């Protein structure tokens, strides 16, 4: 028994900065949802924290979309 999750097998690029803590992830989205007026994803870092992960808005997320990026057979 399933059902189509939010927009999972893609893998983003998250953006997440707060004193020390700044970095540019790469993350796999797990869910979104809506909370309070906006869209916030729950992405998975790939490589960091696997059970609790963690929430970002659309604004912190690289999407895979051209900007010039590698489309042979990294991921067509």
């Amino acid at each position: 028994e399933d059902m189509e999750p939010c927009l999972t097998g893609t893998k983003v690029k998250v953006k997440y900065g707060r004193g020390k803590t700044q970095k540019i992830y790469e993350a796999s989205i797990k869910s979104t949802e809506i909370d309070d007026g906006e869209v916030l994803y729950l992405v998975h870092y790939y490589g960091w924290n696997v059970r609790y992960d963690e929430w970002v808005k659309a604004d912190r997320i690289i999407w895979p979309l051209d900007k010039g990026l590698e489309h042979h057979h990294h991921h067509h």
